[PDB]
């Protein structure tokens, strides 16, 4: 399939080379997948996910995105339009508030809601998580991660948009899910994105057109960006049956482009996500 004039991200995901506009994937589009967006929530009515989102669970008053943040997302990792999996079932957790902040307590449990609920979906090609979040260093929410990721999901988190070490933030620090930097459109590492030897992969991250609240869409730019695409070609290659929750994170690695990104800081990943499609 070919998307025309989508979203730079897209387009960058499904090629060799920077400054082409049109998105090449296989037409099953993650069907069968499911990715969890753990977030602000997700607008579940946009029209741009087509009946495809649920709220499934909030710590809070109501399951609404108040913010736009978790819809966002969302909508990088399955709309129609702004999506890398089009056809990827989009479960939301909202463990943020509508300011987006969490405290550390409710973004585990979201987590380990995650490890659970999976066995309550319908998911046969493969279940991932979405974390476009982050805070400072804490076993206790690395753990969390890891669980997620042991018990069957594979788990994709924002390095964070710190200009730093990304060692020092969490999940991001946890080893054993999938780290995510964010990247421009120009192939140069997003001049806010973390960096470290804890990162395991970079996706677009700067200038990032996707869905918002109201029905809306939005340009927004953070390693939160990036992160979905990632969350995306893993439904996406799950579906393919090219990939496992366990080892998607490692494959988009083996299979990325490689060399091409400019000031990634020496010890750091060169690599960028791509689905290798050949249409
Ligand atoms: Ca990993
Ligand atoms: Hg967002
Ligand atoms: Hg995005």
């Amino acid at each position: 399939a070919a998307q025309t004039n989508a979203p730079w991200g897209l387009a960058r995901i499904s090629s060799t080379s920077p400054g082409t506009s049109t998105y090449y994937y296989d037409e099953s589009a993650g069907q069968g997948s499911c990715v969890y967006v753990i977030d602000t929530g997700i607008e579940a009515s946009h029209p741009e996910f087509e009946g495809r989102a649920q709220m499934v669970k909030t710590y809070y008053y109501s399951s609404r995105d108040g913010n736009g943040h978790g819809t966002h997302c969302a909508g990088t990792v399955g709309s129609r339009t702004y999506g890398v999996a089009k056809k990827t079932q989009l479960f939301g957790v909202k463990v943020l508030d509508d300011n987006g902040s969490g405290q550390y307590s409710t973004i585990i449990a979201g987590m380990d809601f995650v490890a659970s609920d999976k066995n309550n979906r319908n998911c046969p090609k493969g279940v991932v998580a979405s974390l476009s979040l982050g805070g400072g260093y804490s076993s206790s929410v690395n753990s969390a991660a890891a669980r997620l990721q042991s018990s069957g999901v594979m788990v994709a988190v924002a390095a964070g948009n710190n200009n730093a070490d990304a060692r020092n933030y969490s999940p991001a620090s946890e080893p054993s899910v999938c780290t995510v930097g964010a990247s421009d459109r120009y192939d140069r590492r997003s001049s806010f994105s973390n960096y470290g030897s804890v990162l395991d992969i970079f996706g677009p991250g700067t200038s990032i057109l996707s869905t918002w609240i109201g029905g809306s869409t939005r340009s927004i730019s953070g390693t939160s960006m990036a992160t979905p695409h990632v969350a995306g070609l893993a439904a996406y290659l799950m579906t393919l049956g090219k990939t496992t929750a366990a080892s998607a994170c490692r494959y988009i690695a083996d299979t990325a482009n490689k060399g091409d990104l400019s000031n990634i800081p020496f010890g750091t990943v060169n690599l960028l996500a791509y689905n290798n499609y050949q249409a």
